[PDB]
């Protein structure tokens, strides 16, 4: 159950991701790095977890991370692997897994009108599947308009950059 | 016994929470974050634990956190998962569990900009389970603070809690403060 | 390693004392400071009583894992205290004397040439006994008269059944150790 | 998880590359700085060769525990680097491509408007093979032209069989990755 | 073998101790605490380790700390339990164990002509014996005359203070 | 095979050591301590490991530290036991083991007071064993330094080693430095 979901004809293993920023803080003295507190959502299909909600009498199943396969996401430009706590893993009748964690990380994206800081994400490859990262924009957001002391957030989006991918989450900021 | 309690009917599982602040301290140089030392109370009903106080020969039963289901609470805007020590888990004859922990956390709630007052926040959520709908409530008798001083330079005007929805439900503990 | 049963109907009284070795490292905001001390606990466990005459010993030594020991939590500390057991020794009547050396960062802000800092202690509840914290003033003391740089200690005492009581379930029991200090 | 045997008499060549993601946190004495990068290693293990036509795959993925992997040690770092494996993937001919993301505090002091910082790599010896470090310049690069605040990167390359060689037994093999920088 | 040595008629379990100071350093900004690097010697009799060096053909046996009983020494006024590495455990034919460790500790002994800083030692009690701390002055010393930057060492001795004891190692210092 | 090698005769076990300095750095604010990054070489004979290079089909054998006896070296004047990673253990046909580690340590050797020169020290000892007398020696071909700069402000004049007795035997690695 903890190997990758077996191929489905006609679709890759797409993993949809979103980051919702809760707080950015603690820009260091050189403005090279800063901490981020956020939620990371991931979503993908695992047909082995599909169920009939009519006969089963349920509409959503909850799992513990140890009981199922979960893509391994790596933030590229962070000081250390992020510090994460799983909040929710829930599966729909068709086998869509919705995974939610709260994380903390020190993002390495130096500050140089406005500019663009980056959080880059990749996923670890597996041999039975091609895992592809995508962005679900409904799950991408921010708690407010202030980056941290001195700087506003103009926008926060994500871009699929150069089967595989890397995600480039873009935080556009400007001086107050 | 470490799965969620089953319902009496189709009532959701209400978890009553309270935070009693012991100390706030160590505001950082940017006034973005500060430490909190406090008690967190949780209360909920687990009918499987119900007992007759006269057949059992005790009026309250004490449990160890591994021996019973306990809602998993996550503070949202903290640097790391809080550092907690369980103080007391005790169960009433009707199955009401009262849980008390003492915890420590660095709250991420930046101080402001023209006004002398402000509201800081501690947000709580609870992990979902599939056999019940879990609902956070506030028990105001278990909400308080040791004193009127937030930390050096700032008074506490009030400490209360409110329910708000998820930004995509949650408790918003509001600490209203003002310059001394 | 369950709690001792009663020698009748009596609550389980746990006498405590704190002997301060050193306070130091007041932080820049004078909010917190480190304390190095001994903590003494004493309580009766009849299951450990013994006849010293027949056994030929007047004290038995135990290892913390081998016996029940009350779980004390300091309330206003940054992290659970860092403790090393020094001595657990049992008298013929079952009186256990427990000694630990501990370290902790106490959260008790300095405000006003005269003030009272606090170390609050509670004990975890058990269901077979009512546990009650008491103070043994013979085991309460301090190495000297200096709190830390800049401040004298006027007195160190403890206050039993304090009315500070926050919550009626951490009302297993609470002690308020009071350090009264003044500017040098 | 022993070293691959020869496809004859050839040494075991391990091609390396470093792709710099970020350098940051130059210390107050400008003696040390943090580096966040990818490290690529590539080498042949015939025991992992496979027929892609019969098996229907063109790449196999492995977990670090399941295969032999050369043990690379950065010489002038404060502590062994902090690494997370990102990808291990094997081609039909047995070529293993290993990718890790790492962090390390590099000890390479800034002195003079122009200078060369170093990251030295060696590999641990094994007795069944002679291990030789090479540089794959296609896997050597940098995210941008700024070293860190105050300094540009002019170039990032590596130098093979360096004559820096300290000891003739850490002469399994040594690479000298050279970061040439200048004041902005 | 790892319980305490059985009583010997007519002597307690005396543990002789010595501290040889290698370096004192890193007096903190309030002059409340400072680090110490030193050797701690301990010596005591364990008759179960007595051997005949003639028939055995040896004059000293070496042991690993796990294989024998060793008194548990606690420094009282230190920030954390000392950080120790065993250097040597060697036993003589009559069962005298000589134990040597190198240690590091942050000593809590605030600086107030000359004064006296203290390192206090106790030993954990055991029920089959009365363990008594003593001072072996041949094993008490210092690498040099300078305490740390600004202060000389006048003397370093130890005193047995108020079966049981606590040792008070006394470092008398004065301004340069 | 993880007890000490037995003697050829009654010769003590000579352990040849060398330290090759890679970098010194991070002199503290009091100039009492500094970090060192270096190689430590140890060499000694273990006749049980001797082999015929023609029957064995290798000329040097490689070992893992758990599989053979290795002298335990302790640096005396360091804040904590050094932090070491083994790089190479290799054995010659005659049983000569060459061991190489890269290590890190905070050396406690305070800088001075009228003179522009000084000697800093790194002291090494070896743990005793009962079946052999272990004797530390210096192999000067394995002693060196990457360059002429100690750290910011100070040149290295020389780096050598000397035997001295125990203060109640030991190697005294002497780093002679002078102001730039
Ligand atoms: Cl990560
Ligand atoms: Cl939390
Ligand atoms: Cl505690
Ligand atoms: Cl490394
Ligand atoms: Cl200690
Ligand atoms: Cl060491
Ligand atoms: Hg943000
Ligand atoms: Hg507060
Ligand atoms: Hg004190
Ligand atoms: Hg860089
Ligand atoms: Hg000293
Ligand atoms: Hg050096
Ligand atoms: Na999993
Ligand atoms: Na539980
Ligand atoms: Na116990
Ligand atoms: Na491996
Ligand atoms: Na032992
Ligand atoms: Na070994």
């Amino acid at each position: 159950m903890v190997s990758p979901p077996p191929p489905i004809a006609d679709e890759p293993l797409t993993v949809n991701t979103g980051i919702y920023l809760i707080e950015c803080y603690s820009l260091d003295d050189k403005a090279e790095t800063f901490k981020v507190n956020a939620f990371l959502s991931l979503s993908w299909k695992d047909r082995r977890l599909a169920f009939d909600p009519v006969r089963s009498g349920v509409r959503v199943k909850t799992y513990e991370p140890e009981a199922i396969w979960i893509p391994e996401i790596r933030f590229v430009n962070v000081e250390n692997a992020r510090d994460a706590d799983v909040v929710d893993i829930s599966v729909s009748p068709d086998g869509t897994v919705q995974y939610l964690e709260r994380f903390s990380a020190r993002v390495l994206s130096p500050l140089d009108d406005s500019q663009t800081l980056h959080i880059y994400l990749i996923v670890r490859s597996v041999d039975t599947r091609n895992i592809v990262l995508a962005v679900d924009l409904e799950k991408v957001g921010k708690n407010d308009d202030v980056f941290l002391t001195g700087w506003d957030i103009e926008s926060f989006t994500a871009v699929v950059k150069p089967l595989e991918s890397k995600l480039d989450y873009q935080l556009r900021i400007s001086r107050q």
